[PDB]
């Protein structure tokens, strides 16, 4: 288990790449 | 709950995320 | 130990800056 | 405490960062 302060910066970071893939295709 | 560091890192990564968002816009 | 969404983000930002050298290199 | 996969991509992600301001500047 993780602080919930890092679970949030986590899933952030992930949905911040798949937005920037879907923008470059 | 997480290591301090990793704490650390997460918050930087945040307020990285929300200047870069306020500088484009 | 960490959450495994944390585990997951971590190994995906390293593969990500490995990619990336590769890609300038 | 975190595992030691994510302490280490915290440690990296951060470096990578102050590696970028520095050129920059
Ligand atoms: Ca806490
Ligand atoms: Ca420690
Ligand atoms: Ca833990
Ligand atoms: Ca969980
Ligand atoms: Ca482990
Ligand atoms: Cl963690």
């Amino acid at each position: 288990s993780s602080d919930p302060l890092v679970v949030a910066a986590s899933i952030i970071g992930i949905l911040h790449l798949i937005l920037w893939i879907l923008d470059r295709l």
